[PDB]
């Protein structure tokens, strides 16, 4: 059923409310043991978000391997996605260990560091040139090298050097910096703007390890990133573009993820989006 009606009939009817609560309902449902250790408890952001033993990030250390962190693998697309949490004082080291060893090209983040008066996450990289950051913990340095502000969202160049081998590489972070403090984007125009600029960069392409996705707890305004990407690349490979089932999709993404996509305006938004969209992957 072509989605741009299913969306009409839902609006109608007023049933997002609905719809969303059945997708709840429906979601996977696997073990987080690792999350939940005792020695792991200041490494979570949030007591109700944790990532399945199954689909975890590892760190490659034998002291303690965790983060708050979680791969999407989406066979029938062709992409990965790391989706995570906002930086804690305690993870920010991690944080950029997991980048190194995943040997991502981007970081896309999709929140303030303050929001509605409080702290969403760690001031994790640096905002002067010449004021570099060091993690002791991780023998890692991240310098500034470029800043592009725009209206809607600034793109920076990084330099992140693993100290222990004296190798370098350009990680671009791209920081979408209007999403409002309650509810969401009136227009989606300047989100798939957005998704389009980290497109056009290389970040979410196959000769890169994934990207690395977060706002603050890495379920919600993440989940709906990868949800939008991956319906519109569904689109432009399938012959029939309408067989995209969204509500599908976000079950697929839910078996490596618990709660992508936090709320019934959330997916709104999602169905907004694609459609949107597609009036470009469709020969616009
Ligand atoms: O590597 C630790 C570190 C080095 C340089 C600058 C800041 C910094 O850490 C701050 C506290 C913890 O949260 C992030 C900001």
């Amino acid at each position: 059923m072509e989605m741009e009606k299913e969306f009409e009939q839902i609006d109608k009817s007023g049933s997002w409310a609905a719809i969303y609560q059945d997708i709840r309902h429906e979601a996977s449902d696997f073990p987080s043991r690792v999350a939940k250790l005792p020695k792991n408890k200041n490494r979570n952001r949030y007591r109700d978000v944790s990532p399945f033993d199954h689909s975890r990030i590892k760190l490659h250390q034998e002291d303690n391997d965790y983060i708050n962190a979680s791969l999407i693998k989406m066979e029938e697309a062709q992409r990965s996605y790391i989706l995570t949490q906002g930086p804690l004082p305690n993870t920010v080291g991690h944080f950029w260990e997991m980048v190194w060893e995943q040997k991502s090209r981007g970081v896309v983040m999709l929140n303030r560091v303050m929001e509605k008066g409080s702290l969403k996450c760690a001031q994790y990289w640096p905002q002067k040139e010449e004021k570099e950051m060091i993690f002791e913990d991780t023998n890692l340095k991240l310098t500034l090298i470029s800043e592009d502000i725009k209206s809607y969202y600034t793109v920076r160049q990084l330099e992140l050097e693993n100290l222990t081998t004296q190798e370098t590489r350009e990680i671009l972070h791209f920081h979408y910096t209007t999403w409002p403090d309650f509810g969401v984007p009136e227009s989606p125009a300047s989100f798939l703007n957005f998704l389009f600029k980290v497109r056009e960069s290389g970040s979410l392409s196959p000769e890169h390890g994934p990207v690395v996705v977060h706002c603050s707890a890495g379920i919600g305004r993440s989940g709906t990133f990868c949800l939008a990407d991956t319906c519109l690349l569904l689109m432009d490979k399938r012959k029939d573009p309408s067989s995209v089932d969204i509500k599908k999709v976000l079950l697929e993404m839910r078996k490596f993820r618990m709660g992508l996509i936090q709320t019934a305006d959330q997916l709104r938004f999602s169905y907004l989006a694609v459609i949107e969209g597609a009036k470009f992957i469709m020969g616009d």
